[PDB]
């Protein structure tokens, strides 16, 4: 009766997390800029969706649905015909040039409306953040998503996240880094952090392609 | 002649041997590390092993996670605690916030003790001054009590501060800290008794793996 | 039309290869490095090219340096700029401070009047909360891309292997980040050119050196 | 300048000839390093080698675990406090500085010590409280052994960065982590008026307590 | 050379105009940076004692602790007579030693205009503040047609150019003058970090102060 | 007329700075704790005395004049004696169970009451910090003392003194160092500054004996 996971279909994550997602809990995915959060929280929804047709809700803060939508052709993904379809829906949290209360019914309303398996959330006291992702964690977790929240960080080997306690109120923690050595920028993937189940340990290279992500052994 | 702090044996494989015969009894032992270090699964064998091999009955306290996540992540070891809550030889007391009084809390976790006779307890998990102070009175509680207790705490770093506030170790009579090393894009877990007053234990780091089985430590 | 995002070649020696065939269109582009790296030099270039090579005028927007410096010091590229400004090619809007809070919002409708009499396809803008800052940021990328311009913004910072930028936010809410450094290794100076991200499109990666010459930048081969 | 033997084996070989008598040394380290074990050993073995009673002031560990955690070591503090030997001052929690230090001297001169032990913003305010405290204690004719906490192994002394700039005496005991192995030692950085050994020299503790080899 | 946009006038400092391609930027300031006893002033006062003794370009130096007293005191060192060029009206030490901004730019300006000045060497809360007031005094130089040299302090040998963040950026020019430590022996460099508008040679160049001031050796 | 220098008779310290301290002028003196500043500052008074019938004055801020006594008899140095011929005045301006001025008042009157040629000081607004050192390096120059004044700093290669700004108004700088080889300690002296003259460069090892600083230019 120990957590069951959920596929993402992502080339060699479903092998060193055993499994993919650990189904009804959120993932934190961590990385400074450009490490390939978007992309890894797009390919989560994208492949449940034309896999195993469970419908996704993406959340997005800041990039605009088009954006979004137009950056996605990038690997030959149609979103617009998914969220034409009724598949997807891309939410728009982002702000016109926070009540954390009224976005948790938002994405409720949507998960209902779409009848989504699948959520993707993209992305000043600590004791605040801490309290209101705790709270946004429980009620994902409360309404039955699996989730990919994606957040910011500004070292490769330093804090998770920004604010130095997101790792502790999430149930399963991955690290997609970008260090430059040599003048040369090497990605990889770590889950450092899955509670109540097993997986692999440590870095493992990755690259984005024309495909997506591809994650490769040791 | 020599009297000895008394200890009570964890069972966890390894650590019985590193601390030279388990937890000092009476007192608290801060159990810090990084996140996914194993501190509540060590919190929760603490517990286990004492219902299961000696009958001794055990509080958990939660502050964070649901009993019933930590129910559910305990079955990845092979564990029914629900049945040992059943039993009443568990109790896993739910201070969770839902989605300040420190006093509150200590009579509830001393009612839950008085109520479940329990030997073992686990707590899971602004200034420097407050955190000091308050810390100071919780262990002082508890040892009043009579209780012998694990309360994990959070650091941010593997080789630095033993917890978050930068005093915590120094108003805990017992120190463990769990890391989860990085080096050369491989991890490796280890944990260090780093203090026991008035007794002695092994020194440094020793290797552990989780599994199936929960903490296995290497002495090494 | 449902196609990946298109580039603009901004005929830097060396830097269409690097980023596959240029700057993303309609899009701005965090350019990132301490003083004297090149950040003035890339802003310029930029525009200049664009205006030489396909009649597309340019905008440059200069926060501290004077139209007159920026005039003269390019002159060091052999470049006349003062020409392209009178036949209405280029145009410098001096938004620097009085030698004897700012407003953003007003600063950028007068960005587009210049955008709109000029006829301009490439931008190019001259370099204290963070959450201000990131905000603020936020909303110009955002004008800029309704406007359809394609722009470089410059930005400072102080460490070549650190921050990317002053307030750690700016590089999450650009699209497109380019870090040039300017490391010393054994007394000796050594000038780099990354692009770091480019949103929705491929590009090389890592540090590629390059040299200022009388000519303006050039990115060696690799 | 006169010295009085801590007997805690090796120190007095590394002070040349023990702490000076009248003198305040401060004694700093990270958690679990023997701040507290030194503090009571240097009382201990004045009281059973010389018959110097000592005073033992603590403002958190309280007399009965202080007691409890000697008896391991096999020495009876207990006994000790019965033959007013030994006087715990509890400070212990459930400002004044001066208020304190009224009663240390109460203590002193009730059991005639020549030992005290004290175990455990602004910087300020920390550095003239503590030089009011050190100030006062020589004026008494006490020999004083205080510890202070730090977090790193190799940084600063104590934990406000002036602890030791009032100090007469600077002791610094070391946890290093060297590889996954821990290793003990102890440093005697500064001691005014006299001379000493210099760098670090390797400790253990065990079951007689602190045992250093110069 | 003759190939380059800007127009520099020479310091006559030995090596200098070869690393900057010419001497310094006319009608410029250039930021000088460095940690203590590095040779700030005597980089500033070199500028204006040659600037004098070559082409009979008056100068003015403005101080803000060191007292004139003591600059030509200690300019003795190098066996220059500064009292000497005061005397002939050549040189103005302008005494702002112990802000009012603009009453101190009105005070060099009217002794800029007084002594018909070519050369200036100015020595020495928020990083906007310090940022804004700085690019208004090099603006304020500039109108003048003042050619300046001015410095700025720093506390690492390769950490930030000076004490704000922010001085380096509003300057046209920046050099730094270093003083490095290693393996117990001190060993002086300049650097010409930036000079708009023109090259200049790059990377750290060995320097020494002596009986006749500073004297840099350029290679390549 | 270059500045002239006053010979401290501190074995090697001479030769390191081409002929002493330059005269009416103040030398800072910074280290961690124990490294031989207070010494220094003592060796100069004495061997003032001693070698050029110079009397000194000792300004105390923390120790009392009874413990600089006796811990200066280790050496040798029979300051009690000094003190009792009139040659050494030791000012105690230690705490009362800041009026700088009143200071240089105390001073000045020690200075032309004793005759006195030599003078130590021994020993978090930077912003005031400057300013007051600044002030009180320009009164003790008024005065044509020539001062040893010792400052605290806790790296032993990091900032020369404590606020970052001290060495910035002295004319003179001496840092002194205890640095860790291996497990032992190695002590040494480096002259980084003094302003309008020559000095040897870099760090010179030295030993504190039973004569006090003894230094080794090699
Ligand atoms: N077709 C492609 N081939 C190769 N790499 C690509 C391709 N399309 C996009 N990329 C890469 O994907 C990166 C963007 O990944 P994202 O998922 O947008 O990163 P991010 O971590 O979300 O960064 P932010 O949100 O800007 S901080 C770009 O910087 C490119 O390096
Ligand atoms: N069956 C299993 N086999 C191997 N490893 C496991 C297994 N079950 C759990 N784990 C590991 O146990 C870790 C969780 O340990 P915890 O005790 O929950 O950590 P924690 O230090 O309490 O972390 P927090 O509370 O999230 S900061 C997971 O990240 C896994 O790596
Ligand atoms: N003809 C040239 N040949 C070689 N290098 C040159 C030439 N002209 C200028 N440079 C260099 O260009 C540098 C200045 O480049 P900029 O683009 O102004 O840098 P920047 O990054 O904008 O610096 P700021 O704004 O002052 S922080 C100078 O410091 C010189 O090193
Ligand atoms: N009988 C014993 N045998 C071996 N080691 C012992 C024995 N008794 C105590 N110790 C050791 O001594 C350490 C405690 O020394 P203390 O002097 O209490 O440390 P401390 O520096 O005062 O730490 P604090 O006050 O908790 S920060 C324990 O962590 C053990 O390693
Ligand atoms: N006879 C001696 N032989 C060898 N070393 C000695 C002798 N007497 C004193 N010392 C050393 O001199 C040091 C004291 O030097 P001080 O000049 O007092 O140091 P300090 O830098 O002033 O330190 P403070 O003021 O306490 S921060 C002692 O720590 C001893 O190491
Ligand atoms: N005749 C000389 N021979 C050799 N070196 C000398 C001579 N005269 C002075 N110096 C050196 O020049 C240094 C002084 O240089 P300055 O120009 O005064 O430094 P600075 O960078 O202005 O320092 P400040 O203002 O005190 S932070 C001294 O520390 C000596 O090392
Ligand atoms: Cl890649
Ligand atoms: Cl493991
Ligand atoms: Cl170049
Ligand atoms: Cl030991
Ligand atoms: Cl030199
Ligand atoms: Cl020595
Ligand atoms: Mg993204
Ligand atoms: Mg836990
Ligand atoms: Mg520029
Ligand atoms: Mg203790
Ligand atoms: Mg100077
Ligand atoms: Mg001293």
């Amino acid at each position: 009766q120990a957590i069951a996971k959920m596929r993402t279909m992502i080339e060699g994550f479903d092998d060193i997390s055993h499994g993919g997602l650990p189904i009804g809990r959120s993932t934190l995915v961590s990385g400074t800029t450009g490490t390939g959060k978007t992309l890894f929280s797009i390919q989560f929804l994208y492949n449940g969706i034309i896999e195993f047709d469970e419908p996704g809700v993406f959340v997005t803060f800041e990039e605009t649905p088009q954006d979004i939508i137009k950056n996605a052709r990038s690997f030959g993904w149609d979103l617009a015909k998914l969220v034409d379809e009724g598949k997807l829906f891309i939410l728009d949290a982002s702000p016109d040039p926070f009540d954390l209360s009224a976005l948790i019914e938002r994405i409720n309303y949507a998960i209902q409306k779409y009848r989504a398996r699948r959520v993707s959330i993209d992305s000043d006291a600590s004791s605040v953040v801490r309290r209101e992702l705790f709270r946004l964690v429980a009620r994902l977790k409360q309404i039955g998503a699996t989730t990919v929240m994606t957040t910011e960080r500004i070292e490769e080997y330093g804090p998770i996240a920004r604010y130095g306690v997101e790792e502790f109120v999430s149930d399963n923690v991955v690290i997609l880094r970008n260090v430059l050595e040599g003048e040369r920028r090497r990605r990889t993937l770590e889950i450092l952090k899955l509670r109540g189940t097993s997986h692999m340990k440590g870095e493992y290279p990755f690259t984005i392609t024309d495909h997506g992500i591809n994650i490769f052994p040791l």
